């Protein structure tokens, strides 16, 4: 294939990233080198769901995300057995043991309310929390509990608006915001 | 002897904990390779004691376990006779400079209550602090003082409840709850 | 050309700052060897920058000198359609995610007071705060709000007045005194 | 020479303290294979400045020993002239930037009233704090200000006792208790 959108990704996440993402998609069946964009996105959510659990303290937060699926539903499972808290039906980015809940990352190239009502809707899991970032700088969260202080979140908008001018000034952002 | 239960610690367990858990066995006359149960529970209490003590602050915690006998001694009596706190009779696991007492951690595959009534009918020494964590996720702890906040020891029992997990899921488990 | 400003310059501050300031030279036509002590200036003003960074939380800083201008523009924009603030007319030093606010840096070998007037009158741009330092102790901010605390910024003044002996040490000084 | 105290302090302290010490005593004129205990005592004197240095917060010592002695005293003339304190008569060990002042260790084998006086005496210089440790756990210092909290100074005190108890195991202590 050897499409400019893969090489833009190789250049611009860091290795570790792109390795997980690579593995996440081959689980699933798909290739990055035709899922193209597919593949930016999940580096993405990836790079967000790290910077996110660097915002809090140094033992707030258990990663979920970018684990395999066996190792992530096992940390879940000691989590909710050693907490109490209700297993949830889908595969959680994150669990706060401050708050004591699980949390849902999404990042969306569309209106966060757009987004969160389909990540809420599916969702059905009462108990797991909602966090939203979108490529413009819009953030959604459940109750609006954003978790972090605003230091941490304004981060993450500061690169995912950094990820959005670099596929502009490629001409790879139209194409990457038509394919959600 | 070749066991699943040694390959599995050894792939389990970081390398440094797997290393000072075979010297602490054979400074005893034990064989890693032949008491593979006890080889599995000593890496697990260095875990946690390690990570106990990365749970308060920089300078918080002296670590005695996981050091030869004379050296921990050593440190021992440093700390008591610049601290005035009695020498106890027994290896303890911690020190904590904070609130000036010695800490004995335990690791057990039992009801805390039992476990802790006798790992302090055998403490004897009245000035330390006794701490026990269950694979469980069950914790009792003196006075029920339990030094760390909620987050700090909710990730010690959750990591306890994995390595139960990865036991059982190779038919480990109930042989290594069977030989305490 | 071989001068012994060069050769302290490269022996006096770090790998990494002697190479980001000759880069950013030759961006603009300028040489490292000729221009000897505008190149001690810039690598004065980088490690002024990056200690200032470092006095913050981890969080707190966005730095944007040191970068090659496009990618410095680009944060810039970032963090402007973030936050919402003032693209500021000139490229800043620095971004205060707490104070949410550009600081441009300046070190000056003048009086504080003259380098702070052409600074500002030139700054034009009223949103971004202005912090200056010189290279006997003194410092004036915008609104006397110094952002840091005042170890961090007595740190800054102490390696300021460093670099002022050793060039005056090798008879350096009166030079890059008088070249400003 | 060969002696077994020389042995001991290469085991005992680790690299980068022992390569200092050697420098201190060869700038000095004096050889760490004949001044075995002198070398001893440079080596415990150098890990409890750097302890101390490492029990604030991030940016709040600056430290004095264990430079040479023209760069010492240049860091002394830029917190001088950066602060306004006085500049002491002889070397300090460390600046305070948040108490702002300079300190001078001691650690001894007396009792620290005893070498405490003969410090201050000495001492002259109003201005500088003093802080005394001891190798039996007592402390003493300038207005009965200890600078540290409480389990900073402790470990200090721990470390101090171990020294003593692997000199003693060695026959090494009394000689070096009688050679101050
Ligand atoms: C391929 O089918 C599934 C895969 C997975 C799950 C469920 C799946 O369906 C049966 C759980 C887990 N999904 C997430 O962790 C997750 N998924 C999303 C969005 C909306 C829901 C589906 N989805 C995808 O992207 C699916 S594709 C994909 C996802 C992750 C890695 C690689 C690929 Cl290829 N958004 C997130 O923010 C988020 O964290 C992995
Ligand atoms: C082999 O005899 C002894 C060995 C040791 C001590 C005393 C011993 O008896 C004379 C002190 C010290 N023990 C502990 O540090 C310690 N011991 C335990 C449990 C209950 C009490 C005995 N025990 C064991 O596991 C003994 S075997 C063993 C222990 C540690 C390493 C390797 C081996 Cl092989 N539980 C802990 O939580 C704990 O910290 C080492
Ligand atoms: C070469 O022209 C320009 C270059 C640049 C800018 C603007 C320029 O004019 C069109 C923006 C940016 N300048 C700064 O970031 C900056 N500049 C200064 C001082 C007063 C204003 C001009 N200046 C210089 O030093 C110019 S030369 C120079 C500067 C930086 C690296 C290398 C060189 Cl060679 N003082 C700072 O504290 C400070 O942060 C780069
Ligand atoms: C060799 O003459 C001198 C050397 C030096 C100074 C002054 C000297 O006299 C002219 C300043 C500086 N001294 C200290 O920094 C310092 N000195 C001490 C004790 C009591 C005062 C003298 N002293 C020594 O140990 C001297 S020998 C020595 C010292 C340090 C390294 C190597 C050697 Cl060989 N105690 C400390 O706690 C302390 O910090 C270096
Ligand atoms: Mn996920
Ligand atoms: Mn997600
Ligand atoms: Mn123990
Ligand atoms: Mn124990
Ligand atoms: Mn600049
Ligand atoms: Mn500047
Ligand atoms: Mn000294
Ligand atoms: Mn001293």
């Amino acid at each position: 294939r050897g499409s400019h959108m893969e090489d833009f990704v190789r250049q611009c996440f860091n290795p570790m990233i792109v390795e997980l993402a690579e593995k996440a998609m081959k689980e699933y069946g798909e290739d990055p080198k035709i899922e193209t964009n597919k593949f930016a996105a999940i580096c993405t959510h990836l790079e967000v769901c790290f910077m996110y659990s660097d915002g809090g303290s140094k033992h707030r937060f258990e990663i979920i995300e970018g684990r395999d699926r066996i190792m992530a539903w096992t940390v879940v499972n000691s989590i909710c057995n050693t907490t109490g808290v209700e297993k949830p039906k889908f595969l959680p980015d994150l669990y706060d043991y401050k708050e004591n809940r699980f949390i849902e990352i999404g990042v969306t190239r569309r209106e966060v309310h757009i987004y969160y009502l389909e990540k809420a809707n599916k969702i059905k899991s009462e108990k797991t929390h909602i966090h939203i970032f979108s490529f413009t700088g819009e953030e959604m969260a459940t109750k609006a509990d954003y978790t972090l202080d605003e230091e941490s979140r304004a981060r993450i908008k500061t690169r995912l608006f950094t990820i959005r001018q670099e596929m502009a000034s490629r001409s790879l952002w139209d194409s990457f915001r038509q394919s959600e």
